[PDB]
C-alpha cells in the first residue's frame, strides 16, 4: 500500500497561505522585504484535500543517479551546458554545473550522495517522478504536508530554532553576528571552490520534521511543485515582479540553505522558469495518489 519512504498526509480541508497579522508580524521584525513580498500569501483559502502520499525526504543523489544510470536521461543543465550557483555578489551562470558537478567543472559528488540532488529543472523532476510511478506534489499538497492540519508558521512550531534545520540562520548563529557572516560568504565563494552546504537528507529527524513525518521541509534545498503560479484570490496585490510570472512559472518551495527564517516558512511561496532553469540550491520530491 504505503511505500516505507513515503508518509501518508491525513485527508481534511485546511487554510493555506498565511493570515493578516502574520504579515504585519514580518513588517515589523525589520525584515528587509515590503509587505508585498510576502502578499501573495494571501488571502488564507480553504483547500480541501483527500488522503494522499508524499515523500519523506527530498530526492537525493543516489536516487537520481539511479534514475539517470538506468534511463540514460540528460538534464536540462547539461545539455545547455551549464546551470545557475550564487556567486560572491549575484545568481551567476556556471558552466558545467549539473546534478553531478554541482558548483561546475572541478566540482564533484564527493560521497555527499545523501544530499538532495540539485540543479534539477521543472522537466527533469517531472521526469524523474514518472519513472519512479509518481509525480511531483501540488503546492496544496507541499504546504498542507509542512504545517500540519492547523496553522504554522514552521513546520515544528511558531516558535524559531536553529538547530532544527538546514539554514543561514544556523551559520550566522555561530558566526556571531550578521557582519561574520557576511565576510564569511565572501571569503569561502572567492573562487576557493565553494563547498556545498546542502545537508543529507533527514539530518534534523525528528526534531524539524512536520506533524506527518515529513523531513526537510524547511530549508537545505528549494522544492519544485506541480503547480502553476496563481494568486490566491484576483484582488491580491504583490510586487510588480511577482505578478509578472503568475500564470507561467511553478511554484518552488520549502525555501534554501542560504535563506534565513522569514524565507523558510511553511507557507513561504517562492516561483521558478519551468523551461530548462534550475540552480544549484533547487531539487524536488515526489508524491502520489493513495492509488496509482
Ligand atoms: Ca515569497
Ligand atoms: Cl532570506
Ligand atoms: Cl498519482
Ligand atoms: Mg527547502
Amino acid at each position: 500500500a504505503v511505500p516505507g519512504d513515503m508518509v501518508r498526509i491525513p485527508g481534511g480541508t485546511f487554510l493555506q497561505g498565511s493570515p493578516e497579522r502574520t504579515l504585519d508580524w514580518l513588517d515589523r521584525e525589520g525584515q528587509a522585504f515590503p509587505r508585498d513580498w510576502f502578499t501573495d500569501e494571501t488571502p488564507q483559502i480553504p483547500v480541501t484535500l483527500p488522503d494522499y502520499l508524499i515523500d519523506r525526504h527530498q530526492v537525493t543523489v543516489a536516487q537520481f543517479a539511479a534514475f539517470v544510470s538506468r534511463t540514460g536521461y540528460v538534464t536540462s543543465a547539461e545539455r545547455a551546458g551549464g546551470s545557475m550557483v550564487y556567486g560572491e555578489q549575484y545568481w551567476e551562470i556556471r558552466e558545467g554545473a549539473c546534478w553531478h558537478r554541482p558548483a561546475g567543472y572541478g566540482s564533484g559528488i564527493r560521497g555527499r550522495d545523501d544530499h538532495p540532488v540539485v540543479h534539477i529543472s521543472f522537466a527533469d523532476a517531472e521526469a524523474y517522478a514518472r519513472w519512479a510511478g509518481r509525480r511531483l506534489p501540488t503546492e496544496s499538497e507541499w504546504e498542507r504536508a509542512a504545517t500540519g492540519p492547523s496553522y504554522r508558521l514552521w513546520p515544528w512550531g511558531d516558535t524559531w530554532d536553529s538547530r532544527n534545520a538546514n539554514t543561514a540562520e544556523h551559520t550566522a548563529g555561530a558566526l556571531g553576528d550578521l557582519d561574520a557572516w557576511r565576510t564569511w560568504w565572501g571569503a569561502i565563494h572567492a573562487v576557493q571552490g565553494p563547498m556545498p552546504q546542502t545537508t543529507p537528507v533527514g539530518a534534523f529527524s525528528p526534531r524539524g520534521d512536520s506533524v506527518d513525518g515529513c523531513a526537510d521541509m524547511t530549508g537545505n534545498v528549494y522544492e519544485w511543485t506541480s503547480t502553476l503560479a496563481h494568486l490566491y484570490s484576483p484582488a491580491t496585490r504583490c510586487d510588480p515582479t511577482i505578478h509578472l510570472v503568475m500564470g507561467r512559472s511553478r511554484v518552488i518551495r520549502g525555501g534554501s540553505w542560504m535563506n534565513f527564517r522569514y524565507q523558510v516558512r511553511c507557507a513561504e511561496r517562492l516561483y521558478g522558469d519551468p523551461t530548462g532553469w534550475s540552480n544549484f540550491a533547487l531539487g524536488f520530491r515526489c508524491a502520489r495518489d493513495v492509488t496509482a
